[PDB]
């Protein structure tokens, strides 16, 4: 089935390194933003994204914190990885139980798959992803509810490509560093 095929399809890599374009159209169908960047990952959680052009920006997870780098203000937010993966086909790769699978309606047509939260409360509602029988990734994107959709087009893709420096962060000298996992709040 189309869930099946997709799963075998991404049990074929375990590591790449790729570029990509991104591509945001709004529901009223206008191309709002465009940029492009690399792409590292490991699985089963561990990932580098690096938007080169035309605002940079850097999202680094070891599998545990996910950093956000604006080199441009020089701000460094540190975060918990779970909070920004959670209510996506994220798990599909970093936990890839099988009940996980069964939480998206999934259809095939070719190389693309559309993957439908069946009782989600999220603002994504749905996800796409092209990935060619050997597992290269040509293209995957989210829906948010006001149908803006982020697209990504990969090229380039090379498994093994990784080292496991691209997966840890650092602050450079000088970079203001938000660090939300760790003054305690009075409440109504
Ligand atoms: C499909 C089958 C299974 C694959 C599932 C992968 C799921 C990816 C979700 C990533 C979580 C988003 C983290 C950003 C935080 C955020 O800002 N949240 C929300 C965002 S709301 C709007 C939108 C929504 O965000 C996105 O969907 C980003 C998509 C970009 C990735 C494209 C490359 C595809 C790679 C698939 C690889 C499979 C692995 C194969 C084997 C290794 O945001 C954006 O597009 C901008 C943010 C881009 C930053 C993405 C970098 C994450 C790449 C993670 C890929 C690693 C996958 C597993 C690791 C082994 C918010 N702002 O509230």
């Amino acid at each position: 089935d189309a869930a099946s095929d997709l799963k075998s399809r991404l049990d074929k890599v375990s590591s790449f390194h790729a570029s990509f374009t991104q591509k945001v159209t709004d529901g009223s169908g206008a191309a709002v933003q465009e940029g492009q960047g690399d792409l590292w990952v490991k699985r089963p959680n561990l990932f580098n994204w690096h938007m080169t052009q035309p605002d940079e920006s850097i999202l680094v997870s070891d599998g545990k914190t996910l950093w956000f780098y604006n080199p441009f203000v020089e701000q460094a937010t540190a975060t918990w990885l779970k909070d920004a993966t959670g209510n996506t086909p994220f798990m599909l790769i970093a936990r890839n139980q099988s009940s996980d699978w069964q939480q998206y309606n999934i259809k095939q047509n070719g190389d693309d798959f559309v993957l439908t939260p069946k009782a989600s409360n999220g603002n994504l509602k749905q996800f796409t992803i092209n990935v060619g029988r050997d597992g290269t990734i040509h293209q995957f994107s989210a829906v948010e509810q006001d149908d803006q959709r982020s697209s990504y087009q990969l090229k380039s893709q090379q498994n093994g490509a990784v080292d496991a420096a691209k997966f840890t962060f650092t602050p450079p000298q000088g970079v203001t560093v938000d660090d939300q996992r760790k003054h305690p709040q009075f409440e109504k």
